[PDB]
C-alpha cells in the first residue's frame, strides 16, 4: 500500500485516495471512486444499511 509515488501529470490523470462510509470500501483512483458510487452494490447496500439504522428504533 506504500504506492510507486510519482504523481507525473504529463498523461495520467488524477488519482485521490477515497472511502465510502455506506460499504466499508476504499479506492485510489479516479474511475475506481466513480465506478463504486454509481454502481449496483453501492445502491443495494446504502439501502440495507438505510434499513438497519431506520428499523432500529425498536425503543424509547
Ligand atoms: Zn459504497
Amino acid at each position: 500500500s506504500t504506492k510507486v509515488e510519482a504523481l507525473h501529470q504529463n498523461r495520467e490523470m488524477i488519482d485521490p485516495d477515497k472511502f465510502c462510509s455506506l460499504c466499508h470500501a476504499t479506492f485510489n483512483d479516479p474511475v475506481m471512486a466513480q465506478q463504486h458510487y454509481v454502481g449496483k452494490k453501492h445502491r443495494k447496500q446504502e439501502t440495507k444499511l438505510k434499513l438497519m439504522a431506520r428499523y432500529g428504533r425498536l425503543a424509547d
